[PDB]
């Protein structure tokens, strides 16, 4: 089960990932989580990634492909994996084909979660993230059971610094700059499915899960 969960910032990739991972027990590999981990280690990689992330810019492709090479070569991905927000560029996409072709494998499904820009913006305005596990809530649209506390581990919730309005606008634009030619890459190789992400979390999930089996 070699999957890519694709979508613009705030499309519900993280939200849908928890469901796919919990159901099929394949590792969730998000580049954005990895960069935040490196920032928490305070590695040099993290310090350098963070300049870009704070602007809402992409982290350079070579850096990014790097950590993905390393990560997907770990034995826990041998039987499958859920890439989340990678690739975002044609060179990332290619380097992914190549590193998998070296292992006698390929990506088998790119699930592209589509949401209009205005909705994406509303989603990243009230978003909250768990200190303990990294899961996201939304104060309006998908709140925790108990205010301020994650439903999974009781973790405190907080606001990601890049979820401010200026950085969000930058993030949507930058990522969209990459999107159509990448859809065209995957659409042409016959693995891309578009998914209406603009409805209930459970309903988006059914659409995904249809494809997964
Ligand atoms: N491959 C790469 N190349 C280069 N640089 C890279 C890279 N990967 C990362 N980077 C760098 O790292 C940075 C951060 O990356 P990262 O943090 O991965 O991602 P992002 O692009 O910032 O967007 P997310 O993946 O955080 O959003 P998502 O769709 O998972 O949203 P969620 O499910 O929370 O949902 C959003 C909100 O909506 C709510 N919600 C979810 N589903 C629904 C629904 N159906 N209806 C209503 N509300 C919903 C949630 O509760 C939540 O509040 C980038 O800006 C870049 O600098
Ligand atoms: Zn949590």
């Amino acid at each position: 089960m070699n999957i890519v969960l694709m979508g613009l910032p705030g499309a519900g990739k993280g939200t849908q990932a928890d469901r796919i991972v919990e159901k099929y027990g394949i590792p969730h590999i998000s580049t954005g989580d990895m960069f935040r981990a490196a920032i928490q280690e305070g590695t040099e990689l993290g310090v350098k990634a963070k300049s870009f992330m704070d602007q809402g810019a992409l982290v350079p492709d070579e850096v990014t492909i790097g950590i993905v090479r390393e990560r997907l070569s770990k034995s826990d991905c041998d039987n499958g994996f859920l890439l989340d927000g990678f690739p975002r560029t044609v060179p990332q996409a290619e380097a992914l084909d190549q590193l998998l072709a070296d292992m006698g494998r390929k990506i088998e499904h790119v699930l592209n979660i589509q949401v209009e820009k205005e909705e994406l913006i509303a989603r990243l305005t009230g978003r909250r993230i768990c200190k303990v596990c990294g899961t996201s809530y939304h104060l309006l649209f998908n709140p925790p059971q108990v205010e301020g506390k994650c439903d999974k581990d009781g973790g405190e919730l907080y606001q990601r610094a890049d979820d401010n309005p200026d950085t969000v606008t930058n993030r949507l634009e930058v990522n969209m700059n990459q999107t159509a030619p990448l859809l065209a890459f995957y659409d042409s190789k016959e693995v891309l499915v578009n998914i209406n992400g603009q409805k209930d979390i459970k309903d988006v999930f059914k659409d995904l899960d249809v494809i997964l089996q």
